[PDB]
């Protein structure tokens, strides 16, 4: 029940629970081993892609950062992705828009962490991913005919167990 997940995790596994943001008003949330890594109440989330780096052995946070994929520059995001070392658990959640400023290099870099949905990520699609230098990847496409919100899809949620 760590992170409030439905099924308990076995040995040498980290429990995790994550959600994308809701439209441009509720920030994403990332929890691991009952520790909230990123959230709105923590005030360490923002528009774009929100990324948490976790030590693959201890399960403790290394770093948390967010990059504006609507109004920001992709270059600091690309630099930050190139710093991720082997063994590090990387958790990514979208907030509002995570795709407009993405480049083929940025998408290739995320794909190398184990992502299949990043290549096709589009304007305002919601997406959560837990990988490392897959699986655990979930997305909801931005679709005007189906969207819960006026211009944005519903929050996408994911939970599971990462091997140590």
């Amino acid at each position: 029940y760590k992170c409030g997940i439905s099924k308990a995790c076995p040995e040498k596994h980290f429990a995790f629970k994550m959600a994308s943001g809701a439209a441009n008003v509720v920030g994403p949330k990332i929890c691991l081993e009952d520790n909230v890594l990123m959230s709105g109440v923590k005030n360490n989330v923002g528009r774009g892609i929100n990324i948490a780096l976790v030590n693959g052995k201890t399960g403790e946070v290394i770093d948390t950062k967010f990059f504006d994929m609507w109004g920001g520059d992709v270059a600091p995001f690309i630099e930050f992705l190139k710093t991720i070392q082997d063994g590090t658990v990387v958790l990514m959640a979208t907030y509002d828009d995570g795709a407009t400023k993405l480049t083929d290099e940025a998408r290739r870099l995320i794909a190398e962490l184990g992502s299949t949905s990043i290549t096709s990520l589009g304007f305002r699609d919601n997406w959560v991913f837990c990988g490392g230098k897959s699986p655990f990847e979930q997305h909801i496409k931005n679709n005007k005919e189906t969207n819960k919100y006026e211009g944005w899809p519903e929050v996408v949620e994911m939970e599971g167990c990462i091997p140590q």
